[PDB]
């Protein structure tokens, strides 16, 4: 079957580079393949089953030694198929197409394939192997661990120990069959401990009293009148009081059996907290909180709750009431703990004073509720003692809860690993065995969350855990030492000079991203539950509110994060920084181990010696190799899976797209790219000439303006702090983490933002010029409009324009508990952004029935012979209907001797009669520059000016008239810092101005006319791409073939 020549010549062409720039060389592309973090796992999945093929090879067993022959068979038949499939799809072109979307996709060869596919199934094999047993016990000298320990001998602190994670039967001197599972009890204690190390897995014993239909009723709690008809829920909370005739054993009868003596279930020889499973509403017991998903599987009052628990062990908690064991309220119902005492820390919901003069409670709720309200309190064994228990409510009524191991392996020094691995691995060995007690049932299954966690990381974690395990030769008990596993510990030898420099950096900063991403969570879901609470008082249904209180976790004013919750997470960043405020110290161990990344990834490179292969026949891609390695074909297979993921990944087209900006000289004349900092600094480095002419400080309000477009776009906006929007703007800035990542859509964006900011800024606003005079126009008023709305209307005479608007729309939370408005050149076509009543206010009712009013009406004109000019210029009869109906309807001028019935010719005369003869000179064509609302006024008498009125609601509303006599003004002299070329620039300050160009340059169209002139506009012409995967991945806008 000889391929047609139609799709050899249409095919793609592979070249020697793989673009054209100083960035996109081999040393360079390599190297950052292997920094992206798909690409470099691509590569270590290659790098990694290399060393576990000889664990099959030198392996006792038969069906091991098996696995790989019949693995092999399996590939071979799996390559009849493909060929057999891909024949019966393509006949005369099958071959082509073999090689174009497989082989490039796997490494450019038929052997490729087959070293692609079974050094996956080794891989996988390995991978399910590891955790296909239970091997935690209690080892016994001399006869070996026993069947089954007895319960006092390992719920004991000092016989932890001996819970080590050992096989039954594995001689280190002898060829036992069974003796590879001292290996993954090797692996496992490794990946266990990564388990205990990133995901802070710690078991809380909770109980959780679900939320009580009060058979009372609710008009008792909560009236009818106020609200009506409550559901049980957290803003209703309400459980039947404690009776005790009644034979119940949850509830608050629950409650009594439980606080009356809950200081009898922490095992103090184990330290262990365990809390009956009949004393809770659902099945109750014991939970698993680690790092990452105990704010997604579970309520982030549940896992906020027990944050606050995991620092009262060491001291750190904040914001929360303190109250011994003795001191709950368990005759009364379970939410009398909670009413707090309110006179003179901690964070009480003083409901009495957030509802006002308004009775929301009734009853007992009113009498009780004065008061302050909580949601979290710590309950003790003592006095002296710390917090071991939290009560708090959630979604699903009130949980107590209590960390188990907390006094053992968490002190005010932190966390300590290795205490908690053995305080979880004695837990797993009390339900191994079946050993725990009656009234309790562990649903806590240790192997299979260290499985699931660590499938994630299928591949650095196994690599990591290996390089791990060689880096300790001072323990002589692994299975390095075993002589079974000779070579396989040298396999694990032979990976650490040339990848562990790399793979210890890989790993240290997968593992902060992942911490980093778990701790956004934290005041990602903190804000999701305080949400409803923000609405209702929105809607004006605060009392809706109810028995809602806000948590005791204080926040960031200025960063916007839960720090004392962060210590969590700073628990987990202390200690993978040892292997080999949070945030603070995330994002500088971030960057810290991302220049790691960097430079290992060089060296290693360079080590590699890497060159680029021939591509074979019909082949499209620039393959890679090398022959520095310890398995070179692996290790050149695993760049070329490397390379197949970044050439496709979006990093490489937005480095393609920041070669783009490299490219223009007079954008980086004013920004550091790579940097991404304002060039210039503060000087005359290019100061004073003209091509755009301006400070950095200019371009920070550029930044600005994009970063404000981008707020107003975050689903959460108090997830970034609050204050005043100038440090909000900048943390969410930093938290775009743009310098750290180069190559991302997020600075694409950004920096397409900013030369659409340029693009209209050069050639003296050439472009703001065009998108002004295709945006403005002559029959209909055009205005810059500062409008803020006050809630409340009118020496007394601050001007409410230029005061912040701090927590607009109770954006920042809420106020009772815990020269701006530009709108830029707004018109009547695209007066979206106004509120519909400044809006028709301007561009619909600018001479209202109710003199100085018909200023700057037909301003829009500009000079008398304007509108004379544009009223004869109509030729259809639709025209003069839209010119007239805005001269009447809109622009409410009265005219005299129009009559509809009259031909084309007398509409027009009779219009231009009445303007000649009306206008024989009001001040109609002067620029308006003032304040319009209920009344018009100019801006130096702010004290005459009437704020508009609607629906309840005021506005108080600046606006600078902006005509087509002054859009072609601007030119070379529009941005000089004088005041007396203000008219060079729409009669603007060139902070204003700026800012209006920044708000022409969010429009789309502007960006995309920019973005094809930065493109067009280019020196070296359009970047040329070598290889296919680096053409399909980003459209031919960017990139052109050979």
């Amino acid at each position: 079957a000889q391929p047609t020549a139609s799709t050899v010549e249409g095919l793609f062409k592979p070249s020697s580079a793989f673009a054209d720039r100083t960035d996109f060389s081999l040393s360079s592309i390599l190297q950052k393949s292997l920094i992206n973090r798909e690409s470099f796992n691509q590569y270590l999945a290659m790098r990694l089953a290399p060393v576990l093929r000889t664990f099959y090879e030198d392996n006792y067993d038969t069906d091991i030694k098996e696995r790989l022959n019949g693995f092999t068979a399996d590939t071979d038949n799996a390559f009849v198929s493909q060929e057999q499939n891909l024949r019966n799809q393509f006949r005369e072109n099958y071959l082509v197409h073999l090689q174009t979307d497989i082989f490039d996709n796997t490494g450019g060869n038929q052997a490729a394939w087959k070293l692609r596919d079974v050094n996956n199934k080794i891989i996988d094999d390995f991978i399910s192997r590891i955790f296909a047993k239970n091997f935690v016990e209690y080892v016994q000298d001399g006869v070996g661990p026993l069947t089954k320990p007895t319960k006092s001998l390992i719920e004991n602190t000092s016989n932890f120990k001996n819970i080590k994670l050992q096989p039954k039967f594995v001689n280190k001197n002898a060829k036992l069959k069974i003796n590879n599972d001292a290996v993954y009890a090797a692996i496992q204690d490794k990946l266990l401990d990564q388990f205990i190390t990133n995901e802070n897995p710690n078991l809380v014993s909770r109980v959780v009293f679900t939320n009580e239909t009060p058979v009372d009723g609710f008009d008792n709690y909560f009236n009818t009148k106020v609200i009506q008809s409550p559901t049980p829920s957290y803003q209703f909370q309400v459980f039947n009081k404690y009776n005790q005739q009644s034979g119940g054993t949850k509830g608050a009868n629950g409650f009594n059996l439980l606080a009356s003596n809950l200081k009898s279930y922490k095992n103090d020889q184990s330290k262990g907290i365990d809390i009956p499973n009949k004393f809770s509403s659902d099945s109750g017991g014991k939970l698993l909180l680690k790092a990452s998903d105990m704010f997604d599987t579970f309520d982030p009052s549940f896992s906020a709750a027990f944050i606050q628990g995991y620092l009262a062990l060491q001291k750190k908690s904040k914001g929360a009431d303190s109250k011994e064991v003795d001191s709950l309220i368990k005759d009364k119902s379970i939410i009398e703990n909670f009413f707090v005492d309110n006179n003179t820390t901690v964070h009480k919901t003083d409901l009495v004073k957030i509802f006002g003069d308004k009775d929301v409670f009734a009853g007992e709720y009113k009498q009780q509720i004065s008061k302050a309200v909580v949601d979290l309190i710590e309950v003790k064994k003592d006095s002296s003692s710390q917090p071991d228990y939290i009560l708090s409510r959630g979604k699903d009524g009130i949980h107590l809860m209590a960390v188990d191991g907390g006094s053992h392996y968490l002190t005010e020094s932190g966390r300590d690993v290795a205490k908690q691995k053995k305080f979880l691995l004695f837990r797993a060995l009390q339900t191994k065995y079946g050993l725990v007690d009656t009234d309790t049932t562990y649903d806590f299954k240790l192997f299979d969350e260290v499985k699931k966690y660590f499938d994630t990381n299928r591949i650095l974690f196994l690599f990591e855990a290996l390089l791990d395990l060689s880096s300790d030769t001072n323990n002589k008990d692994n299975f390095l030492s075993y002589p079974q596993f000779k070579k396989f510990a040298d396999s694990i030898k032979s990976i650490e000079k040339d990848l562990k420099e790399l793979v210890q950096a890989h790993y240290k900063q997968a593992v902060f991203n992942e911490t980093a991403v778990a701790e956004n969570k934290v005041t990602l879901k903190l804000a999701e539950r305080n949400q409803p609470f923000i609405d209702n008082e929105r809607n004006n249904q605060i009392e809706q509110n109810g028995l809602a209180a806000k948590l005791p976790y204080e926040q960031d004013a200025k960063t916007g994060h839960y720090n004392d919750l962060g210590n969590y997470y700073k628990d987990i960043i202390d200690n993978v920084d040892k292997k080999g405020n949070f945030s603070e110290e995330v994002v500088s161990k971030l960057k810290d181990n991302k220049k790691k990344v960097e430079e290992a990834a060089k060296k290693h490179v360079e080590a590699l010696k890497v060159f680029t292969i021939p591509s074979p026949l019909y082949s499209q891609v620039i393959l890679v190799q090398t022959k520095l390695s310890f398995t070179p074909e692996s290790t050149s297979l695993g760049l070329n899976l490397a390379l197949n993921n970044y050439l496709t990944s979006t990093e490489l087209q937005n480095s393609i797209k920041l070669s783009y900006f490299q490219e223009d000289e007079a954008f980086k004349k004013i920004i550091d790219i790579t940097n991404l900092t304002f060039s210039q600094q503060s000087g005359g480095t290019g100061g004073t000439n003209g091509n755009n002419n301006l400070t950095a400080d200019n371009w920070k309000i550029f930044k600005e303006t994009y970063l404000l477009d981008l707020f107003e776009s975050q689903a959460q906006k108090s997830i970034f702090g609050h204050v005043g929007i100038e440090g909000v703007l900048d943390t969410l800035y930093s938290s775009l983490n743009l310098e750290e990542r180069l190559d991302s859509d997020d600075v694409i964006d950004y920096l397409s933002y900013l030369y659409t900011a340029h693009w209209l800024l050069k050639d003296n606003l050439k472009n703001y010029k065009q998108s002004l005079q295709s945006k403005l126009s002559r029959t209909s008023n055009a205005f810059l409009v500062w409008s803020v709305d006050s809630e409340k209307n009118k020496d007394n005479n601050s001007d409410i324009t230029q005061t912040e608007v701090k927590n607009p729309n109770f954006v920042f939370g809420s106020s009772v508990y815990d020269r701006y408005g530009f709108r830029g050149i707004v018109t009547s076509s695209t007066s979206g952004s106004l509120p519909e009543a400044v809006s028709r206010r301007l561009f619909k009712q600018f001479v209202n029935q109710t003199n100085n009013a018909y200023k700057g009406a037909l301003f829009s004109f500009g000079s008398m012979d304007n509108l004379k000019n544009i009223i004869n210029g109509i030729q259809t009869q639709t025209e003069f209907d839209a010119l007239y109906n805005h001269l009447t309807s809109d622009l409410n001028i009265d005219v005299t001797g129009v009559d509809k019935n009259k031909t084309l010719t007398e509409q027009k005369t009779s219009l231009t009669s009445f303007v000649d003869s009306n206008f024989k000179q009001k001040d109609v064509f002067s620029r308006f520059d003032g304040y319009i609302g209920d009344n018009k006024v100019e801006e130096k008498n702010y004290t005459s000016y009437q704020f508009l009125s609607d629906g309840g609601k005021y506005h108080a509303t600046f606006v600078k008239q902006v005509n087509l006599d002054d859009v072609e003004k601007i030119g070379t002299d529009s941005l000089k810092q004088e005041d007396s070329s203000k008219d060079k620039r729409l009669n603007l300050s060139l902070e204003e101005f700026l800012a209006a160009i920044a708000l022409e340059a969010l429009d789309p169209n502007n960006q995309t006319q920019a973005i094809n002139a930065l493109i067009s506009g280019n020196k070296k012409g359009l970047v040329k791409v070598g290889d296919f995967r680096i053409f399909s991945s980003i459209s031919a806008q960017w990139v052109r073939r050979f």
